[PDB]
């Protein structure tokens, strides 16, 4: 007989029923091997060696000591003896370099005689997995050395940081290279919160009526803005600066509550005139598939799911037979995935929806071994959204809201675009002896095409309009009169720039270059459990703690918090998956340092180890966990330290000639650092 081995037990037994009797099916739980964990890990023969604890022998070219888990010892011992009494071997783990690396490890620990053949597949169906059994490759080598450097380095980055990170900050606070990174993100965005300073700024609005020069405008009134006082325009929100004054571009005009009143009032009475009216046709093509980012994106905004969250759901979709693999950068559609959306739009939406060309989104992904399709419904036709209603019934009630989203997403790929006009408005008038001129902008959708489908969700926190909403304009033209409802002078003022949600952190670790795929939700949900980010509603909060480690890491180990460095080095990791690059250099490279990659980088200065002494004796300690936020009305700085009760206040003052003397006050988390302002501080003392 033969032998199959498959990461989790649902997939066992989805492969078990689909290759039928001849082929025994077992999973292996995860990984068999890892590093070691404890002293206890290492055996007999290692206890000899030094570095048998780090677990890498950083001067043999870091050979690894792999040890198997103590739990996963029983496991092992199955599945050495199913090796005994069968005539060939499957590794059927996931085709991505987690996948590749359990096979290999897998092979290390069994050792079999018998030959081994490795199946890959990026869906669980029958014709998928028969197809699969009989097709066969070789065990990819440079993805098992891209896996094992992500490994090695992560080890050898946490035996050079975390001391760091002790003996600076807090004890028991664990390292994390590409999650400092991220909270970073977050906590730049939180400084940019605090150090803002806002703007005032007036306009007017003003309701038009055009029934009267045309009886038939549909619209009958509109809104418009005012736009230009006498030639000079007026002041809007992005006309000003972080700090409150006007950009060093265009020359505006800043009004206020008295000047808008007294224009509205010099406009009451007369009438205005249309003087510029275009219309542009557009058409919006269709959303591609579904990737990893574009799903949790998506899900975040859509279904409020977090990212872990949709991950979970998306990997119990997957090893059902219900989506493609949730693991990948892809947008590719196979010719019977097109063919099914295209036959399911047609069915749902009509002839006239379906594009009338087979749309395919192929785009450069990092490597082809690893992801093959985008997200999308299994087999050769898709399972209805109701049908899998129906099937998902019990604990799991969200999948077929998951399930559902990416049918509609894969469908709508394949519909026609999205007609319509856009309108500009310039209109003029005369308010005393200045002439005043009005704008109006309008969008249509003549066509709504995929948008009847999918239609993506706006980021809650940072606002904006749907592709499907519509701001319709009556068609007016050039000379026309209107008639004036209401003039409101109307007042506003510049806003913080946004915080970022799991779906607009998700999008910026994609477009820096910093997360993969794989990483997405792993980056979210461990910076969200050791404490340094937390939630407000759907908003992400830096803690204290996370200022005062993103500081120190910004302060003085500048180069491992580097938004390209950091990229930089995930596109090395890919370039050894693809051949390119050796482990045995790269590591040798970042870790003692040598002559490649980006200038100025970690292995380009001496190497990892040389850097981190360097850097580590070249500090005082001192206001390392200190976060200076800024000075009170008589010139004393105050500032936030990070000590065994948590985030405490404090500032300098004077102390009957035994002067200085320091004063603390205590403060939760219920004061986010961009509302602790100087008041808030005083308030607290």
């Amino acid at each position: 007989r033969r032998l199959v081995i498959v990461e989790s037990p649902t997939k066992a037994r989805k492969l078990a029923s689909y290759l039928g009797s001849g082929y025994i099916v077992e999973s292996s739980r995860g990984h068999i091997r890892d590093l070691p964990r404890a002293a206890s890990d290492v055996p007999a023969k290692y206890k000899s060696q030094p570095w048998a604890r780090l677990g890498v022998n950083v001067d043999a070219d870091f050979e690894p000591l792999y040890i198997i888990s103590p739990e996963k010892r029983s496991t092992v011992s199955e599945l050495r003896g199913l090796l005994k009494d069968v005539d060939e071997l499957y590794l059927a783990t996931d085709g991505d370099r987690e996948g590749e690396a359990i096979a290999w490890h897998l092979l290390e620990t069994l050792k079999p005689r018998i030959p081994v053949k490795r199946m890959v597949f990026h869906e669980i169906t029958e014709p998928a997995i028969r197809a699969a059994a009989e097709h066969p490759r070789d065990l990819d080598i440079d993805l098992v050395d891209a896996q094992e450097t992500r490994r090695i380095l992560d080890r050898l980055y946490g035996y050079e940081v975390s001391p760091v990170l002790w003996k600076k900050v807090a004890p028991k606070l664990s390292a994390g290279r590409v999650q400092s990174v991220a909270t970073r993100i977050i906590v730049a965005r939180e400084r940019d919160r605090m150090a803002f300073r806002s703007a005032a700024y007036w306009d007017i609005l003003a309701k038009l009526d055009a029934s009267v020069s045309d009886p038939d405008a549909a619209p009958p009134t509109f809104s418009a803005r005012l736009t230009a006082v006498a030639g000079r325009r007026v002041a809007t929100g992005r006309d000003f600066d972080s700090l409150g004054t006007l950009r060093k571009g265009d020359e505006v005009i800043v009004l206020d509550e008295g000047s808008a009143t007294a224009l509205a009032a010099g406009l009451d009475g007369t009438q205005l005139t249309v003087a510029s009216a275009e219309e542009k046709p557009y058409a919006r093509r269709p959303y591609p598939p579904f990737m990893t980012s574009t799903l949790q994106q998506e899900a975040s905004r859509k279904l409020r799911f977090s990212a872990e969250r949709t991950m979970s759901i998306a990997q119990r979709l997957y090893e059902n037979g219900y989506i493609t693999y949730m693991r990948t950068d892809s947008t590719t559609l196979s010719e019977s995935a097109i063919n099914a959306a295209r036959t399911q739009a047609r069915q749902l939406y009509g002839d006239e929806y379906v594009a009338p060309a087979p749309r395919q989104y192929t785009r450069k992904v990092k490597n082809a071994q690893e992801a093959h399709e985008a997200i999308r419904p299994a087999g050769e036709t898709f399972a209805t959204p109701d049908a899998v209603r129906r099937e998902l019934d019990g604990p799991n009630i969200d999948d077929f809201r998951l399930y559902e989203l990416i049918w509609q997403r894969t469908v709508a790929s394949q519909m026609a675009d999205a007609r319509g006009m856009t309108l500009s408005l310039r209109i003029t008038g005369m308010s005393g002896h200045q002439e005043v001129v009005f704008s109006a902008t309008g969008r249509t959708l003549t066509f709504p095409g995929f948008l009847k489908a999918y239609v993506e969700t706006v980021d809650e926190l940072v606002g904006g309009e749907a592709d499907d909403a519509e701001r319709r304009l009556p068609h007016l033209t050039p000379g026309q009169r209107l008639d004036i409802v209401e003039l409101t002078p109307d007042g506003h003022a510049t806003n913080p720039p946004a915080r970022y949600t799991e779906a607009s952190l998700v999008k910026a670790l994609e477009e820096l270059g910093i997360g993969r795929p794989s990483t997405y939700s792993s980056i979210i949900k461990t910076i969200q459990d050791r404490g340094y980010v937390h939630k407000k509603g759907s908003a992400l909060v830096p803690s204290w703690v996370a200022f005062a480690v993103t500081g120190l890491l910004e302060q003085h180990f500048g180069r491992l918090v580097d938004y390209d460095f950091t990229a930089a080095m995930e596109d090395e990791l890919d370039e050894i998956a693809a051949g390119n690059e050796r482990r045995t250099n790269w590591l040798n490279n970042f870790y003692f340092g040598g002559d490649h990659g980006v200038p100025d980088s970690v292995a380009r200065s001496g190497g990892l180890k040389k850097l981190v002494g360097i850097n580590l004796e070249g500090i005082d300690a001192r206001e390392v966990n200190s976060i200076k936020l800024f000075d009170d009305t008589h010139g004393r700085p105050i500032y936030v330290r990070v000590g065994k009760n948590g985030p405490y206040l404090e500032r300098l003052v004077a102390g009957d000639t035994g002067e200085p003397t320091p004063q603390r006050a205590n403060l939760s988390d219920s004061i986010t650092p961009d509302e602790l302002t100087l008041q808030v501080a005083e308030e607290l003392f």
